[PDB]
């Protein structure tokens, strides 16, 4: 579409034609001065009422430039102003599913659907808080961390400036903070990100943070740090506690490969499974080139370790590799579900995700890509999680209460945004955007269907699952690849 | 835009209504299952001939999951994949104007435009190097920072270990490199960004650097540092040197506040000046609540600072702040520019904005808004330094060879994008970006029409300028305020 004779305002006016692309808005001046208005520039656009001279058309840009056009007809200018209006449109969070999808509940059943998963009765189910741990009003208002939840259990031993001082050592402020409890054994699953040991770094606070972790432990005085190396594969700091300044410590390599590298190995698999005109032989060359087995063998290994510490070896551990929100949410997550049963439940499963994940701020919304941000900051991490758990019910057809579709489901959902559960990066801005209040809950549509997802063949009620890993063991999850592309 | 009898292709494919808008693409099955695919989320869309059974279309989304439709109609298909194009198009620097402005030069003609301002030569021009600085190829493929130039010059007596070391212990790897040396006065000005001074990271190369640097400087063995304070206003350190081990060092507080509130104050002046059914008292009561004067009357003090402690007190100084890119550009370039004659000539102020922003990466595309990045990285930090070269042209009215015009012309092209010099955020993506090639020089556009830029009350060429403040010589710059709104 292209207007003849049209002003561009101005009291230091000359007319022109102004162009109109779905790339730009373009004006080209009576001499030839072009004058460039790309759309994915445009802040706002309005439409003033008609006068003698012509229908104003006001846009102003993301550079706060304002920009004045005298459209000559009205006609003209509604077509310009509607077409701006729709190439202009930015990602946003209400254009998904969640905020439109209504199944007909009178809100006060919608309210119910949240308050279904309370995690004050989970760590409640563990004992907690007691003697040896308590809740700290240090997240309150989410001062201390951003990417936590306002409700945060640390060792009773340890108290308020201990917690200040140590999120200020860590990487995002995700300081070491209780992940789980072993009631029995006493031993627990701490979380945090790597500590910022630049060159000669101490934090006093952290160092007193990590001997209260093992002096709430009365059986084992020694703790484990999990991380990556050689020289840390995942600026300020190769993200090691220094064991000098540590000296109740022992670490151990994960061998996980980062974000980047997940994503790699996905577009390789998906690159091949998608393809057709193939050999069976070529395709699982190409399936193993991938190495995305030996990316998911590795992170189930970390979890064996991590119930091995517990169980073999009474010991608490802290699982932190980096930033503490994709391989830690991993294996905390596998390692929890290998020592507890009530995480095999269909509702414990609920709680375990609900707890590890949505209120350990997991990065949903980058990884999955809910809007526009970073391709780089996207990477398959909780489809590894959940290709982990089907590993285990192929091994285990008896300990799991659900099956290959209950997996499959809570799959669907994540990259269906129908529910409001998974929606962000964090729960500072989930409680921002008035989820609780705008969408509907995941968790309590999969507690109506239960039949179809249900395993029937699962005994009915206590111990700790010891998964094999010998290379062979490990294969293929066609139902997984399927999802991506039906074909 | 509305298709019935559309087909969902899966071999695990369903029948259903295939609706169009300008926020979404969505499929509702025959059941009642919604798909729904937001227009930002698709990477890719192809259309492949029309088969006995319909028209394949099939949609790559950015989660990696493939979509296949079946479109009766060939017609309705091709409408759809059309709109799908447009709507899916994401910002590039390739739509900028810069791109396809072509003013008929035969490529030869462009080379040279580019070949007008040699860096190698300006630091030639200050006799750099000699016996006090050289040459290094720490960045001779930006192995050692990224946003710095492929050629830096660092003390002679200071060795390549010495810098990698540095660079390490560096905010972003900005570590002390010269900025500027004083031939006469064998006085330095150095850049780089915040020191990462955790809680007691100590670095023994960057104090070893900083050593060099007052070591180098033959005159004065006190050197000075720049940057914000209280408590600093600008994770793992306070940003500031520890001058018990930097046992050479003196700190001044530059008072200017960040990027934000920068960008904050300019709305509020654009608010009221753009604003109109005002007074006069109300205008300037609302002018001096965004305290946007006072913001450029804080810049200038610092140049001021900054001048004062080369020309009186003969003695290097290090401009950092915090990643050494915004205020401190500002800073060094505004500084240089009281002391320097050369870089007050037309061409002279070319070769500053070149060496001070555009190789030592000020983020334009970012704080200019090029693409659709961050709004919170948006801030007018070359808009503020431009407004002092003006406060500066109206204190000296014949130290500078250009005028008023020469800077809202340089103001104009940075908003425009018709020359590929502002492009992106440092010299690194400059050159993968390929802008050498595929755009054309501002520089050499505003070496013809010398003459309306030109000041002819200037004095043909060698001192230093004393600008002085006192709250009332500063005030309002109309000429700028009306680029952005032309009321």
């Amino acid at each position: 579409i292209r207007t003849t004779k049209v002003e561009q305002v101005k009291l230091l006016s000359l007319t022109g034609t102004l162009y109109l692309t779905a790339t730009h808005l373009l004006f080209i001046d009576s001499h030839q001065k072009e004058t460039w208005i790309l759309h994915h520039h445009i802040a706002s656009v309005e439409k003033l009422a008609l006068t003698t001279s012509g229908c104003p058309l006001v846009i102003q840009c993301k550079n706060f430039r304002t920009v004045h056009f005298i459209v000559p007809r009205e006609r003209d200018c509604h077509d310009i102003y509607n077409s701006l209006l729709q190439l202009s449109k930015q990602a946003k969070y209400e254009d998904l599913y969640a905020f439109s999808y209504n199944p007909k509940q009178n809100d006060s059943e919608r309210l119910q659907g949240w308050q279904l998963i309370d995690l004050a009765e989970e760590y409640k189910r563990m004992g907690v808080p007691n003697s040896h741990w308590q809740l700290s009003d240090a997240n309150r208002d989410y001062k201390i961390c951003e990417t936590y939840p306002r409700e945060l259990y640390v060792p009773r031993i340890a108290s308020k400036p201990i917690i200040v001082g140590s999120s200020k050592f860590r990487s995002k402020g995700r300081f070491p903070v209780l992940s789980y409890y072993h009631q029995d054994k006493e031993a627990a699953i701490c979380r945090c990100s790597q500590p910022l040991s630049g060159f000669s770094a101490r934090c006093l606070e952290d160092e007193h943070l990590l001997q209260a972790i093992s002096k709430a432990n009365p059986v084992n005085r020694y703790m484990y740090v999990m991380d990556t190396r050689p020289k840390l594969n995942a600026a300020a700091g190769k993200g090691y506690e220094n064991e000098d300044n540590y000296s109740n410590i022992r670490f151990q390599f994960v061998g996980i490969e980062n974000i980047h590298v997940m994503r790699s190995s996905l577009q390789k698999l998906l690159e091949v499974n998608g393809t057709k005109g193939l050999s069976v032989n070529d395709f699982y060359s190409g399936l193993e080139s991938s190495g995305w087995l030996r990316h998911i063998k590795a992170v189930m290994d970390a979890a064996v370790f991590l119930a091995k510490a517990i169980t073999v070896e009474n010991a608490s551990v802290l699982v932190h590799c980096s930033d503490g929100w994709d391989r830690t949410s991993q294996v905390c997550s596998l390692g929890s579900l290998l020592l507890d049963s009530y995480y095999r439940t269909i509702k414990g499963f609920m709680v375990l995700i609900e707890k590890d994940w949505i209120s350990f701020g997991h990065k949903f919304s980058e990884r999955c890509g809910q809007l526009d941000g970073d391709p780089k900051e996207v990477s398959p991490v909780f489809t590894q999680f959940l290709e982990c758990v089907w590993h285990l019910t192929e091994q285990f057809p008896q300990a799991f209460e659900f099956s290959e579709a209950f997996l499959l489901q809570i799959h669907e959902h994540i990259h269906s945004c129908q529910f409001g559960n998974f929606l962000g990066n964090c729960q500072k801005e989930r409680e921002e955007l008035k989820l609780k209040e705008k969408t509907y809950s995941l968790w309590p549509f999969l507690l109506e269907d239960q039949k179809k997802y249900l395993n029937p063949l699962y005994s009915s009620e206590f111990t700790v699952l010891e998964p094999n890993t010998v290379s062979f063991n490990f294969k293929f999850w066609r139902n997984m690849y399927h999802q991506f592309d039906r074909t």
